[PDB]
């Protein structure tokens, strides 16, 4: 059950690289289809006839290449930077904001230049030193899920743990976290996990790790020091919610008790959608409950590129106060970093 890919590219440079040059032996020594690509962005043959099986068959495949832009972009309010060493997923979340991010790939691509990578992560850190510089590693991407193939977040983990001012932190919906259990984080790194309530993870989070898988796997990463944390999200105003929330927490206290959650964290993300989701979603998936009706949204105008409906203000408030009476409740002492 943990993602390994079925078809594979690699630019001919990623081989120069340790990571490349292991990935390409362990994957050639598997019997598994690789391919060439000039670059990782431009990938061409994915099999499929249809949209939808060109998508479906692209979800299973990895490519490896080199990160060449070297800006980092900014992950707020996450983070200061979003920290390259993925993007894509092998998820089918319905809603999944990265369908209609701009220039976003639906295949899994991996960066092998760990090197220049965590150097420029160090730049950006002296640049701002002795103010701390979050890194985000899981934004375009499910770093962790990857990770079992690479172990590049294990190394970007101790990269991390062993600088002054830098800090790391991602969010995942898979359980597979075993081989980052003894990784020298030394309390720099914040281990969070999506979680939502019943309806919305088993109506629109399929591919992904169940919400059990997720718990226990929270439960091995506090237990190994990690500082831990959870993103609620999308918060989503199905028939039920109110309920659906409350068990949610409540069932989230019952399979984390007798821990200590004083440096517990919550991150809240109402659910938004792009005027282009619509088309976009119902191609891919077709049998969704996922409610588009832009008609009882409010349009939030983009800046640089387009920008996205989220709930009416009062029906946003009204989410955000009952998710902090809720998180009040069954965490005193939690801290709510955001809502959104
Ligand atoms: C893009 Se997700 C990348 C990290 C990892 N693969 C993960 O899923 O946790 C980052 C978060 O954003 C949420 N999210 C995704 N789409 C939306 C959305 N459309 N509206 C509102 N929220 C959306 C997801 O539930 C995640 O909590
Ligand atoms: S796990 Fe995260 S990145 Fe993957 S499809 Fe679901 S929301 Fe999108």
């Amino acid at each position: 059950k943990p993602f390994v890919p079925k078809l594979v590219y690699f630019e001919p440079e990623a081989l120069s690289y340790p990571l490349g040059k292991e990935l390409y032996e362990k994957f050639t020594q598997m019997g598994i289809k690789i391919r060439e690509t000039t670059s990782h962005n431009q990938v061409r043959g994915i099999p499929g006839e249809t949209e939808l099986a060109r998508y479906r068959n692209a979800k299973s495949t990895l490519v490896v290449g080199v990160r060449r832009t070297l800006k980092f972009d900014s992950s707020k309010p996450s983070a200061e930077y979003a920290i390259p060493l993925a993007t894509g997923c092998m998820g089918h979340c319905h809603y999944c904001f990265l369908q209609t991010t701009l220039g976003s790939k639906p295949y899994i691509r991996v960066y092998v230049n760990l090197d220049d990578i965590f150097a420029q992560a160090q730049k950006y850190i002296n640049e701002r030193a002795p103010e701390i510089t979050r890194f985000e590693a899981a934004c375009t991407s499910d770093i962790v899920g990857i990770d079992h193939l690479t172990h590049s977040l294990k190394k970007a983990i101790e990269f991390i743990g062993a600088t002054d001012y830098g800090r790391l932190r991602f969010v995942t919906k898979y359980e597979h976290v075993d081989h980052l259990l003894d990784a020298r984080h030394n309390g720099k790194t914040r281990f969070r996990f999506s979680i939502n309530s019943r309806y919305v993870i088993n109506h629109f989070e399929p591919g992904t790790s169940s919400f059990d898988g997720r718990l226990a796997a929270a439960r091995k990463v506090a237990g190994a020091g990690y500082k831990l944390g959870f993103v609620v999200a999308p918060i989503y105003r199905h028939e039920g919610w109110e309920r659906g929330y409350f068990e949610l927490f409540q069932e989230l206290a019952r399979q984390l008790e007798g821990m200590d959650l004083s440096d517990l964290t919550f991150e809240l993300i109402q659910h938004r959608f792009t005027k282009p989701a619509k088309r976009v979603i119902e191609q891919r998936y077709p049998k969704t409950r996922l409610d588009l009706d832009e008609t009882k949204r409010k349009y939030k105008w983009g800046r640089y590129g387009i920008g996205k409906y989220v709930y009416r203000d009062e029906e946003a408030k009204e989410l955000e106060d009952t998710m902090r009476r809720y998180i009040e409740q069954f965490f005193p002492g939690a801290y709510v970093q955001y809502f959104t």
